[PDB]
């Protein structure tokens, strides 16, 4: 919880604008930070703090203590699967292994800004649109870009001098029990829950935008989603499909408010997509847009994810597959063209290792300001 000494953490500058309709677009000095939990955390003698997804209780029976004699260390961003140049970050799911195979780094970024604190975001009333590159993504793979109410200083404390920089303080609305719950030991092993709006999770079979809003106990985990397919468009999203996901392309999330201003309260989020230079044309007649949220009614639904995207959110980034599911729910089924089986990690790492997923030119303001006339 004090920064370590032995690897420098610096971390990747990646462009990024903030656009208003009169004043056009600023550049901000954003950089990106790996999750906590990737971490390597040591003593001064180097036993390490963690072990197993877990506390060594012999170094932090007590979170001074764990203040005290505990350092976590930088990282090595390319050897992570993080490459940034520019406007453009690229994420592997899998880097060579020194004994032979591929070690499945996945990584987990956040938007991080010139003070070390996280940038957070405010888009109640705005919009935020960048280009992809999921390609390369398969069945059951997630390339994801999605934002969480997790604290700006991630919840660094007199206990905890590292904090964002090294991506502490994570957050979902899956309210997972961290082991350090927002900055400090979770020695009541509770979970942490927060306002989660997921932007994209998508590979180039299937796609789906989800807000899940939260009370201050629990959240909507699964929330009121949008895949094109599921909803009936089943040739609209994939290679050479209305949105050919085997080039780049652009994706802008628009979250419109009653009084059009930020001040107002939520009452859609509407996805235009384009590509090749023109509008890729909605796969619902009027609009892909997002109204009812009947999974949210039990956490003041809708509105809630508004007034959190108001007090503005973290950046998130990510890649992963899991080997329980094998990202059924979001490419598979009436959610998607892949088997039940297509999606299976062990299936990807031997056909499509690195598999990697582009995220650039991550812009966000005023609506109609961030793409371009
Ligand atoms: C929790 O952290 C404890 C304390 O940092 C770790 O235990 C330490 O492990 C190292 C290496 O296994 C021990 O090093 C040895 O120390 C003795 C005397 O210092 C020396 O004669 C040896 O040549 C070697 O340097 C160290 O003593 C030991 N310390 C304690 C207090 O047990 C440990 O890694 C963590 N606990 C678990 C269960 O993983
Ligand atoms: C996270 O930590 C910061 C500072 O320690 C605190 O301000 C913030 O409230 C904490 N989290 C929550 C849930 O607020």
């Amino acid at each position: 919880q004090q920064p370590g000494t032995s690897t420098p953490e610096v971390h990747p500058k990646l462009t990024t604008y903030k656009c208003t309709k009169s004043g056009g677009c600023v550049a901000q000095d954003t950089s990106v930070v790996l999750d906590w939990n990737y971490r390597w955390m040591h003593d001064k003698n180097f036993n390490s703090c963690t072990v197993n997804g877990g506390v060594n209780t012999t170094l932090c029976p007590d979170e001074a203590t764990c203040g005290a004699n505990c350092f976590i260390e930088g990282v090595d961003y390319a050897a992570s699967g993080v490459t940034v140049s520019g406007s453009s970050l690229t994420m592997n799911q899998y880097m060579p292994s020194s004994s032979g195979g591929y070690s499945s780094v996945s990584p987990r970024l956040y938007l991080l800004g010139s003070d070390g604190d996280y940038e957070l975001l405010q888009l109640n009333g705005q919009e935020l649109s960048f280009d992809v590159d999921l390609s390369t993504l398969p069945c059951g793979e997630n390339g994801a870009l999605y934002l969480s109410e997790m604290a700006a200083n991630g919840g660094a404390n007199q206990y905890n001098t590292a904090g964002a920089n090294y991506g502490s303080g994570y957050c979902d609305a899956q309210c997972p029990v961290q082991t350090w719950k927002n900055g400090t030991l979770n020695t009541n092993h509770s979970g942490y829950c927060c306002n989660e709006m997921d932007i994209l999770e998508a590979n180039s079979r299937a796609n789906a935008f989800t807000p899940h809003s939260c009370t201050a106990t629990a959240c909507d985990a699964s929330g009121c989603g949008f895949n094109p397919y599921a909803n009936g468009f089943q040739r609209y999203w994939g290679p050479g499909f209305t949105l050919d996901t085997s080039k780049v392309f652009t994706i802008i999330t628009q979250f419109n408010t009653d009084n059009g201003l930020p001040s107002g309260n939520l009452v859609s989020i509407t996805r235009k997509y384009r590509q090749n230079g023109v509008d890729v044309p909605s796969a619902q007649s009027g609009g892909d847009t997002i109204s009812s949220c009947p999974s949210a009614s039990a956490y003041g639904g809708l509105t809630t994810m508004g007034k959190a995207l108001a007090n503005g959110m973290v950046l998130v980034f990510s890649i992963w597959n899991d080997n329980g599911g094998n990202m059924n729910w979001l490419d598979s089924g009436n959610a998607g063209p892949c088997s039940s089986t297509e999606g299976n990690p062990s299936t990807i790492v031997a056909n499509n290792p690195g598999t990697h997923v582009i995220f650039s030119n991550i812009r966000w303001g005023d609506i109609g300001s961030t793409t371009g006339g």
